[PDB]
């Protein structure tokens, strides 16, 4: 089983190129089951979860390439029932679903069950295929969707704000019969490329990134080449990252309109922060971060993703921080994680108190979440000594090559293939 051997302190310098986002391509790759014509997407990460929804989307009977870019052939779509086996590792398969049931009148998909990061219920992406019509039944387990003919336009409200129900809601839609129009829907930078994405297919959409999205149903949907915006996630992980460390940095293939929140939380801290049209600087001027207070909400506010990043930040930094989770409310698997290596943390319910420290020390910790687990490696980085990583699994799963990444900055970073 991997492992990460990390060595610090170690103060990050140099450069780092942004791959594509995550939580783009993922709902991009699902979207694609629509498009009736070969499909190009640029710009993908090499990382787990996309080798989980190509292994997905090869069952269905849609035919997978890849390098930069993923090649996409959906035209013999022959299968449409996500396995048990494999939705119970990426609750993303959902994501199946509505494009299934839209063009096919039929989709099944394992329902998911819990998740380590807390409560994650699916109620409304059921809820608004219900209201495009789709008949939906639970046999087993599976989620069995079925449509006569095509979908009917509506205009459905959402009870939360959720990236996840409203790429099935978005998506599903572009083949519906009328107009739809989601209301409270999620303004995730994602959510506008999933659109973008669709528009280009040939479909019709408007209002992606406000609080509005109307979509038009059309026939069919083309092929065609997109490409998938930077993944913001990673650069505030990078950012963040230089800025524990008294780094000095720079991020390629970039898109600072999508990081304000991390940004200006970053500036409080303390950094030198400048932008360009794709790039985005960082300079510690050799000072140690300043605390910062957190709250994750929708975006654009604060990124429950950042989340634990930001805990580290405050964890090492002078004064004392606060982190709020109003997202995933159980999000906080870390922290009894950073306390073994010598951090100062109370936990409140959704919030933890942040006492920063002067040092990390080196031991052995646990990764858990696919993203927040990204903050023990960070750790590592700037702790004294030496930090193995366990389940290093879960990270490899939305970062691509991070040692690699981290290793171009000057991290003392290694992995282990022998448990
Ligand atoms: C971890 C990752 O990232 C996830 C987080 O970034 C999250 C930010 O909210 O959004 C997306 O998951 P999500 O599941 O789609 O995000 P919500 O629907 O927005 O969930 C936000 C809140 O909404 C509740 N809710 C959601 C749907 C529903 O039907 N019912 C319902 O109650 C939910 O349980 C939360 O309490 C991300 N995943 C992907 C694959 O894009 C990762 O990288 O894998
Ligand atoms: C061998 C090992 O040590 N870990 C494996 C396990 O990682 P993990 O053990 O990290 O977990 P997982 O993703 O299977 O489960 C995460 C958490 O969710 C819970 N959960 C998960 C799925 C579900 O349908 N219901 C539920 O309740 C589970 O009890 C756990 O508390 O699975 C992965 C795929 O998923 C990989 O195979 C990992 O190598
Ligand atoms: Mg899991």
């Amino acid at each position: 089983m991997d492992k990460f051997r990390v060595q610090g302190p170690t103060r990050l310098q140099g450069e780092v190129t942004i791959s594509g986002a995550k939580n783009a391509a993922l709902p991009i790759l699902f979207a694609a089951l629509l498009a009736e014509e070969p499909v190009e997407i640029q710009n993908v990460p090499k990382l787990k979860d996309i080798d989980t929804t190509m292994k997905l989307l090869t069952q269905l009977g849609t035919k997978v390439e890849r390098x930069g870019s993923v090649w996409i052939d959906a035209s013999n779509v022959n299968n449409f029932s996500a396995p048990y086996d494999l939705v119970k590792t990426m609750r993303a398969s959902i994501w199946a679903l509505g494009p299934l049931v839209a063009r096919f009148g039929q989709g099944q998909v394992s329902l998911p069950g819990g998740c380590a990061i807390g409560a994650r219920p699916v109620d409304l992406h059921i809820f608004g295929l219900e209201k495009l019509g789709a008949e939906i039944k639970l046999e087993e387990g599976y989620v069995k969707a079925s449509v006569n003919g095509r979908l009917k336009g509506a205009h459905i409200v959402m009870d939360k704000v959720s990236v996840g129900a409203t790429v099935t809601i978005m998506s599903a839609a572009t083949l519906a019969e009328g107009t739809t129009i989601i209301e409270n829907a999620a303004r995730e930078p994602e959510i506008v490329d999933t659109a973008n994405f669709l528009v280009a297919l040939g479909a019709k959409i408007s209002g992606q990134g406000t609080d509005r999205i109307t979509i038009e149903g059309v026939e069919r949907l083309g092929g065609g080449v997109y490409r998938v915006l930077p993944d913001r996630i990673e650069t505030g992980t990078f950012l963040v990252a230089a800025a524990i460390s008294g780094g000095k940095i720079v991020c390629r293939n970039a898109q600072p309109d999508t990081l304000d929140a991390v940004l200006a939380k970053l500036r409080e801290a303390g950094a030198d922060i400048e932008t360009g049209e794709d790039w985005i600087s960082l300079d510690m001027h050799g000072k140690r971060p300043k605390a910062v207070t957190v709250r994750t909400a929708p975006h654009p506010a604060f990124p429950t993703d950042m989340q634990a990043q930001f805990t580290l930040l405050n964890l090492v930094a002078e004064g004392t921080g606060v982190i709020t989770e109003t997202i995933f409310e159980n999000r906080f698997m870390h922290v009894p994680e950073l306390i073994r290596m010598g951090a100062h943390a109370e936990i409140e319910s959704n919030t933890v108190i942040c006492h920063g420290v002067e040092k990390l020390s080196g031991a052995q910790v646990m990764a858990t979440d696919l993203r927040a687990s990204a903050s023990l490696v960070l750790a590592g980085c700037i702790a004294e000594g030496t930090t193995v990583v366990d389940r290093i699994y879960h990270i490899d799963r939305g970062y691509e090559r991070i040692e690699d990444k981290l290793r171009a900055l000057g991290a003392n970073i290694e992995r282990v293939k022998g448990e």
